């Protein structure tokens, strides 16, 4: 009656495993975890034991793994006694023998190719199974892993992991079965008394039905989730309340998403993310522009809403050019107090220079603590065609060089802006990266009002109802020497494979 | 085999439950806790035993309670069987005769008196404790809660709740005696070193861990504060700075508050209240005098502000204590043209505390409730950028206020504390003010540091378990935000643990 798991490393959507005999891909650390996973045992005076099929022992040239035995399911083979590590079996059913007779052995690793794993499976042998997903897609395959079926529910993601630019996970699934203690009583019965008074219950844990993914309970180490619970925390918590646009919003008030950048990119799996808008609207900021026209002129209408005249004229600004969005992020960043006019002006040595004295100061004097960057200015905000949503940001040198970023964001459209934000300081830090001379380390966002727009509730529940896939690999094809100098052609975005882009329209 | 657990609500110090044959104090919510604690059973055909000693028993006007069945301990009643739903025994350990007989009892509770719960622990009967601490210690006591044996570990610890400016506290107390998602993780720890986010933020080891035993029940928001300085502790990296202090730094940490039912005060360590609010009023008041804060008693800017200090960060031509545009001077005058201290700038720059108390009041759904303090123009005259950068206040529903602020450097030893105090008390101040109640307090941090002059004194304060919050009141309402006087505010219930010394670094 001991475990029986399925080790297995496959593509992200067609599930492929082989191709010629050989695997699709050569990721050193996935085969580290083969190894960790079939190693770990608890008794000392016993083994574990991996099957395979015939031509996966072929594969991986017919020699012995250390402390464990092999067991190959052939019917041409000789039942060879001299071997002790590998032992010869006409089927999968008489191989699942170690259960019984064999004491010596704890537990038993399902691995051995596409016919061995859908025998396993369509037989019920399988217990367990650690998926390794593999974010490679564009390239041949012969040899398949099956659909897993649905008795089987994932319980931990991994974070992403990165080896030569290929984005992998590592998963676990469960079969599922049949159907501390007092401090949860007493927290429900503490509840029952103070009903809102309890800051507990202002901050009630998601239902089900709202949980992406809700069978991974203890395991969701994918950074993605830091997004989509946001999402779900608000459909549990949120308050409906109005705003300056008609879109009524569930809001709620202090949160926190964290991600890694060191393995991976936080873009978006859940949903298509057009990352060419947000790298050309960061450039845009970068370049100090707020030219409106210059966005549209590149396919880019996300600035369209907040600068036509009639939104313009509405608050109190008609007498703007139409897409005059007037000083803004990339106006605050390079002319910070810079007297505005139009957008046309000529405004090079105005105003405070933020971004140049950041990099100045990022590889001049990394350990100091002041390495801000902030959009809010009080005198300027009345000319401004919106207000800044990503507020303020900090950045912080690592002792092994690395650069990290913390963003303040004062109001958060968790169904466009968030995704936009999370991508767009992701590539911030990174170029500010390459031109000090770093590697990109975290990224944390702490959001003041995190909201939903109603007019996004049917979308975004769609959105939950999607598993997260590995993150993408972004990476830049050139060192630059300016960090103005960076062009759409110098991105190459790597393993992104995510789910149908889902329209959302935004509150003008 | 069946379990037995302690119900009691004893003073937070000295563990009073009791004067004059009652008790000394009217808690509403407490009572309504044991009740429902001693109703939750898990099956209907069973009722929960309540064994108490006489003199409770006459305490409660000897009348049953509804559902359970309450078991006197006395010498002298009559053993009446009249009444089903109250039984006498002659001792305590003749009754516990309800782990062998009487199917129908499922849970047993222990709560009558000094003499009964001091022989249930003497006789090693109890396998649970259900304590709520009471922060009232300046009163009469005449029957006290035995002190806990050392053989229980606490297992959870609630939030803080108030009634009646009452303070109080829910703790669980036990007897000490996935599965494979764990693996996996620590296997994929092994093969990528620091490539992996989790080895970047170790959990805490339980040597710097404060209380360790509540693993699942760190409901009480010091933790919030605690597990911070363990955190640092356990993934600070070791590095240099602008003073020759070196620090352990981590980048990115977050700190939540509740102020509805508590005020965020320290227990693990008394803190100078006083200076806290003196800075903070003198930031209201637009005021970047030095002087006026050493005048009164206030030296926690005087090592920012001396001559010494300033010639060395190149302001040799300021007077003594003359900071420069600081906080305070960007709150009322942002972008104000800064002379000296002694200027008159009514007018001047513009006016975000009030700006901000009028849009709280007239638009208070507005996001942009937004206070800030780093001005890139004004950096090179300030004798100290600005560390509590950027604040947002938020009102909900139901007409509370909270705060959100972003703190781009974190001095845990001296300087969380009291920015966790001083952004509370702005809170409530904004919040009476504007007609409004306090509400949640999140505090964001960017470079949390401990100093290594610090962490004798640190590992001190995370040996104390932690005590319930205080409360804070305001004595009179003021027309205007800057009316505040120390003498309006009431701090009750305040028990701290000593004082702990620690020097700035300058
Ligand atoms: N990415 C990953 O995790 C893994 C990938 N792979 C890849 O997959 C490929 C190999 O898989 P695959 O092509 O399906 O071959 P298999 O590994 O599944 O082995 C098949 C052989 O096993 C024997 N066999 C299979 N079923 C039975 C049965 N019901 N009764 C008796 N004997 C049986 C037969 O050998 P015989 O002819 O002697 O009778 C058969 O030819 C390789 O490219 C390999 O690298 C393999 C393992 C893991
Ligand atoms: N804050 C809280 O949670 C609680 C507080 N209290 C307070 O505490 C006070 C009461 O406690 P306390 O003064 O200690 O009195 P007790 O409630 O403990 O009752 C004592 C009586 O129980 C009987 N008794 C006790 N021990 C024995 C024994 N070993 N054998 C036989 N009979 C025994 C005796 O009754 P007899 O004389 O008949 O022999 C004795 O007089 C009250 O003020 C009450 O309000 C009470 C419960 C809870
Ligand atoms: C059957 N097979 C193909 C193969 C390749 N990648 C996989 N990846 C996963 N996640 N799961 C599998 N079953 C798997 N199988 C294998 C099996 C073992 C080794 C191997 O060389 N293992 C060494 C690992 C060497 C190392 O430390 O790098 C060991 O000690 O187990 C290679 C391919
Ligand atoms: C023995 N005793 C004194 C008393 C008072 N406060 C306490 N508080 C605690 N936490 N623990 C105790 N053992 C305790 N005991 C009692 C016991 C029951 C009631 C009582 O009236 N209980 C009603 C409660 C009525 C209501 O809902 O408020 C019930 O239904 O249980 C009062 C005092
Ligand atoms: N899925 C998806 C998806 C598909 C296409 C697009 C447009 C494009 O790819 O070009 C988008 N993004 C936006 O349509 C979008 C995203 C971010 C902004 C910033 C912004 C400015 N002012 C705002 N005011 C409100 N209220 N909220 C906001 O997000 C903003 C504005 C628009 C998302
Ligand atoms: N326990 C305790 C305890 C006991 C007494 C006092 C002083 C008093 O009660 O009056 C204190 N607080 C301070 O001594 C103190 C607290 C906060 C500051 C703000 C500050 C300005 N510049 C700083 N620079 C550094 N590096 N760090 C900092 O905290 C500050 C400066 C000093 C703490
Ligand atoms: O980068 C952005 N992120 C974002 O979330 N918004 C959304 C948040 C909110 O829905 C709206 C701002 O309206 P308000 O000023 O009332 O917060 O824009 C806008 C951006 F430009
Ligand atoms: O409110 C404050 N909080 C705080 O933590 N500091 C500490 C943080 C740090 O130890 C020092 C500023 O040093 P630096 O300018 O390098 O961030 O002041 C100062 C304040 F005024």
């Amino acid at each position: 009656e001991k475990n029986v798991s399925i080790v297995v490393a496959a593509s992200v959507l067609s599930s492929g495993i082989g191709i010629n005999g050989q695997l699709p891909w050569s990721i050193s650390e996935d085969l580290k975890f083969f190894s960790k996973i079939t190693n770990n045992k608890c008794d000392s005076n016993k083994k574990n034991a991996l099957i395979m099929g015939r031509k996966t022992w072929d594969s991986i040239g017919r020699r012995p793994l250390k402390n464990r035995i092999i067991v190959v399911i052939s019917s041409s083979l000789p039942q060879d006694e001299a071997d002790p590590n590998v032992v010869v079996f006409r089927n999968l059913e008489d191989s699942i023998e170690n259960l019984m007779n064999d004491d010596s052995i704890e537990n038993i690793f399902v691995c051995g190719g596409e016919s061995i794993y859908r025998d396993a499976l369509k037989d019920n042998f399988v217990d367990r199974i650690y998926l390794t997903r593999v974010a490679l897609e564009d390239i041949e395959f012969d040899t398949y892993f099956p659909e897993i079926p649905e008795t089987f529910l994932p319980v931990y993601m991994s974070q992403t992991f990165c080896t030569k630019n290929i984005s992998y996970d590592f998963m676990i699934f469960e079969k599922q079965e049949k159907k501390l203690k007092s401090i949860d009583d007493t927290v429900d019965l503490l509840g029952e008394i103070f009903g809102i008074r309890k800051m507990g219950n202002r901050h009630k844990f998601p239902k089900e039905e709202i949980y992406n993914t809700p069978s991974i309970r203890f395991g969701r180490e994918h950074y993605e989730f830091q997004y989509l619970d946001l999402l779900s925390r608000v459909l549990e918590n949120g308050a409906y309340r109005e705003n300056r646009t008609g879109i009524s919003t569930y809001s709620i008030f202090g949160q926190m998403m964290r991600f890694d950048m060191r393995e991976s990119f936080p873009l978006l799996t859940t949903k298509k993310v057009a990352i060419r808008s947000i790298f050309e609207e960061l450039i845009w900021f970068i370049k100090g522009d707020t030219n409106g026209n210059h966005l549209i002129e590149k396919k880019v209408y996300i600035w369209s809403g907040n600068g036509s005249k009639e939104y313009l004229e509405r608050i109190g600004l008609g007498h703007r050019e139409e897409n005059d969005l007037g000083p803004i992020y990339g106006f605050q960043w390079r002319h910070y107090n810079g007297e505005y006019k139009t957008m046309h002006d000529d405004y090079t040595g105005v105003g405070v220079d933020q971004l140049a004295k950041l990099i100045e100061t990022l590889k001049n004097n990394p350990k100091d603590r002041r390495h801000i960057l902030t959009a809010w200015n009080p005198s300027a905000l009345s000319q401004m065609a919106l207000p800044p949503c990503h507020v303020l940001s900090q950045y912080y040198v690592t002792n092994d060089n690395c650069l990290s970023c913390n963003l303040y964001q004062r109001s958060c459209d968790l169904g466009l802006g968030s995704p936009f934000n999370i991508a767009s300081y992701a590539i911030l830090t990174m170029m500010l990266a390459q031109v000090c001379g770093y590697e990109p380390g975290e990224l944390a966002i702490f959001i003041g009002d995190a909201h939903i727009y109603e007019n996004h509730l049917t979308q975004l529940k769609e959105q939950l109802s999607r598993t997260p896939r590995p993150f993408p690999q972004l990476k830049f094809k050139r060192k630059v020497e300016n960090i103005e100098d960076f062009k759409w052609e110098d991105i190459e975005l790597i393993g992104y494979y995510p789910y149908p882009t889902i329209k959302m329209d935004m509150a003008v």
